[PDB]
């Protein structure tokens, strides 16, 4: 495998090996006052502050050096400029890698066999936007004569998690426009309950599939062309009521949507990088096209800040690099996402896709089975939530765990003359503050004495109350969270995903993964109809599948 | 530490190291045409069956006779009846912990103090009894003289999680019952767009706070009076507005609270074990107090399944035993919850707090430091859905992750007559099959050679096709999900905790660990109000603090 080859990874290790040991935090920041200012970035972008503050890691100056020259050595600049001009980096598909087209709004040229990209792109935002506006304004009408009330996503993975995590974050944008809804699970609570909610004479349902044949999306799109032709009973009425978002044309037509009723997008754009698509049109339904832009704005700005800044003072860059101390040196298998924001209660469900489904992977471009880690597992909870449920664990368990603490100075909502905002905020800093400071023996000791406790209770309580702390975070602050800030920072993060790939040596935009599920799944099904035991299997499926039929009639 | 130095430990140890390396799953049940007959439970508890399918692990008979030999030497059966009976195994803070005693349905006296019980868990039954037909039957009127539509439930944590999750768990028994709405997040946000979708006439909220003092709920709580009053524009309108779950009398007295009108509940019902005490008034106003009767007596079954089954058929001790396995001898840092259920869409956050909080800890019995790892770090999505967002790493990845697969066998929509759960359940069955089995060299390529790939293509792709497999798994199956089945469900969990607690030699019931942020925050909050600078931090926690003064300010 490539890394474990790489002499600079090596010299990491070994580095590592001999002096990882004595990284105190406590002590790193009391010896050096300047620590916060060499160790941040503080983007401005015109359109508010990101502030990415890694001062709280355990680093120096020379681990730094280290991992940027192990980033040279990997050849991180050339792959990165490589998916920007349109090479075919996803090797095993044989497919160009392409979602900062879709936000490319300085119209340079993309060229992917010899075409330019842009002008097919941009016909498809200008007819997002048309679409938009003719329903936003009330002039789309339903099968009745209704003006549309609400909007219903169905679909899932890549073609689920993008515009609801967005629409979720942008709510205070979406004043005046129709509600979302996402439908999602094969699990049919979730087009029942949904259904019955809505009025077929003003539900408009958007049908997001790249390929238009996963199981989940076209059985739930069945079910609701059936609840709809029950009440419309007027196959010619579903051209106004149903939308196509896919790159397969041929199974939207088999499906029963014409081509006008479809906005298309491309085999390089990948699911979990495909908001920035037609799939995005829910998004834009809900927030109109205009805040929909801000967001592509704001991921073209990342993009430009990775594609033209030196490593060292890269801010996807940086986030890699620390990732790889952590999971190839330190060995921690997870990274948590928190954010301080109760619109971002899906953004660490959106990168458990974004970031596992991406480098989840063991084969090189060589071929070679890896020897070492790639992908964390990702998971979190919104601040301050988190902290009443699992940071216990992250203070006094026995993980190291990295976390990224994220935060907006500037509240949607400033109640209480901006006391909750205030209250949240101090939870933000001393939480990461707690984590690496910690609390010595001797502090806890002083705290129970000035507690009245006996020498007795004293002594028990003791062990109990020390915080061995040493507990690294990043930190990650911005103005407020508008669309533009929104959109810069999920590409911040797709940035730093695709870093962490070029460096294992795997492919970030493939999911050869997912296909044996699907197949075994396809097999059961039929085996599943009648009340014949099934054998076919190893014996615990088989059991499985007998305790099904024999439970399936039980009147409880 | 006591695991450590035990003797049926280090034989566990050993063994590992010596045959671990060759315990293939598909071997296993190749030997063994009984495999899952020996390695489960089917449970009936006379109301549906529980079925603990455990046959596709990394053990075999040898195993699990070690596994039931170390829970019984670390004292698993003798701290059991110890908590049982009330005595005080809540050693740092010198408590009993008795959440067994809130659903004891028996009535069999446990003492605390050499006092009863149950005379008082079931006076506070019968009060929260009162107040369901009160509300559910339109006879408590709000401040205008209306039926009340809207029940808000303010808490954090413990206080939160179980009433959110049984809530949404058990959504089609709530037929005839009023919207419930949870507010939990210090982030104003939360407060703001739940006041913005209610009316003051109609809407009852429920404080749920031991001490009424916790800084969120209580923050949350004064601002929703606030907004109420702007409305009523009378203070003694607020009793008929507001409820506590609480012990604090005084203090909700000042609030505005009619005194009867508080539920109380006691310091040996642990928050993250307390939905089965007042806590769980928000439950029974949704779903009525029938249904959550029967939640308690599902738990109570579980109570006694643990209690009198001997170890080697004890599903929560067995769930306990191969997760110290997995944990202690193979290193995973993780346990996946992937219920095949919307309804159960929040069942993975809540035992982040029940597992993460309990059992996220370093100090055993003794004052000594594990040198061993305890509790793992808890995650998950519903299926389907995560099959197209990170089982791309469970299958592909570098990391061992055991899961827990659940599911219902009856739906409770059983639309397209069934073909929805039928999907679902070749899903579920397919996954844990697939993880066993993977996919040989020999299997992926007939697949390429049936494409039509050329020589060269065929060789390139096929590692990338293969699929390891040898993922352990267990999968736990159940007539339906009914108040009754949850219950038991839940119980199991929380005594499976209980069982990893004891042999790690480590409390459970405490939380020290969340003390140190609480007071360093409570010294930042003060300091953002101002102008000045703030220096009293380390330089990242003063800069981030610098950037939040610096930014409030800017218009956008
Ligand atoms: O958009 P679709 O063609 O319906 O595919 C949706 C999803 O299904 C798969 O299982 C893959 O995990 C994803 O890459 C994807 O987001």
């Amino acid at each position: 495998a490539a890394l474990t080859r790489n002499p600079q990874f090596q010299k990491l290790l070994e580095w590592h090996r001999a002096n990882s040991a004595n990284l105190k935090l406590r002590e790193l920041f009391e010896a050096d006052p300047e620590r916060f200012n060499n160790f941040s970035l503080n983007l401005n972008t015109n359109h508010g502050h990101i502030l990415v503050d890694y001062s709280k890691n355990l680093v120096n100056k020379e681990v730094m050096q280290m991992l940027v020259e192990l980033a040279k050595s990997r050849g991180v600049e050339a792959a990165r400029d490589n998916m920007f001009s349109g090479s075919k980096i996803n090797y095993t598909e044989d497919r160009a890698v392409l979602h900062v087209a879709l936000r490319n709004r300085s119209n340079t040229p993309i060229k992917v066999d010899g075409k330019d990209v842009m002008p097919e792109v941009n016909r498809v935002l200008d007819k997002m936007k048309s679409f938009c506006q003719r329903v936003r304004s009330g002039d789309w009408k339903g099968y009745t004569g209704k003006s549309i009330t609400d909007i219903i996503n169905i679909g899932i993975g890549g073609s689920d998690l993008g515009p609801l995590m967005v629409t979720e974050a942008l709510k205070p944008y979406s004043k005046g426009g129709p509600r979302v809804w996402f439908v999602s699970n094969i699990d049919g609570t979730h087009i029942a309950k949904t259904l019955a909610s809505l009025s077929p004479e003003t539900s408009l349902f958007i049908i997001a599939s790249k390929t238009f044949t996963t199981q989940e999306t076209i059985t739930n799109a069945e079910t609701a062309k059936e609840w709809f032709l029950e009440a419309a009973k007027d196959p010619s009425a579903v051209a106004k009521h149903f939308v196509a978002l896919s790159t397969n044309t041929a199974k939207v037509k088999e499906f029963g949507i014409d081509p006008q009723n479809m906005l298309e997008f491309w085999d390089w754009v990948g699911g979990r990088y495909s908001l920035w698509s037609a799939i995005g049109l829910s998004i834009a339904l809900h927030v109109g096209f205009d805040h929909f832009e801000q967001l592509l704005s704001g991921a073209h700005w990342m993009d430009q800040h990775f594609l033209k800044t030196p490593l060292e003072k890269n801010a996807p860059v940086l986030l890699a690099l620390l990732g790889i101390w952590y999971i190839n040196c330190y060995g921690c298998e997870t990274h948590a996402l928190l954010p301080y924001d109760q619109y971002m209660h899906r953004f660490a469900a959106y990168f458990q896709q974004g970031d596992m489904e991406s480098n989840g992977k063991y084969i090189t471009k060589s071929g070679a089975r890896v020897d070492h880690q790639t992908g964390p597992i990702v998971w979190g909870e919104p601040g301050t939530n988190g902290q009443h449920a699992f940071y216990q664990l992250i203070h006094q368990g026995t993980k190291m765990i990295p976390c990224d603490f994220l935060i907006p100075v500037q509240t949607q909502h400033p109640i209480r003359k901006g006391l909750h905002h205030k209250i949240l905020l101090a939870n933000f800093l001393a939480q990461t503050e707690a984590l690496m400071k910690g609390k010595l023996p001797e502090e806890a000791r002083k705290e129970l004495q000035a507690a009245g406790k006996s020498p007795e209770d004293l002594e028990k309580l003791l062990p109990h109350k020390v915080f061995e702390g040493n507990r690294p975070t990043n930190s990650i602050v911005f103005t407020k969270l508008t669309p533009f800030i929104l959109g810069a920072l999920i590409a911040m993060y797709e940035h730093k995903i695709f870093v962490q790939g070029i460096m294992w040596d795997i492919n970030s935009f493939d999911q050869w993964g997912v296909e044996l599920g699907k197949q075994l799944a396809k097999k059961i099904e039929p085996e599943l109809e009648g009340s014949s035991a099934v054998t076919s299997h190893d014996s615990s499926t088989n059991g499985l599948i007998s305790f099904i039929k024999q439970q399936r009639d039980t009147k409880l």
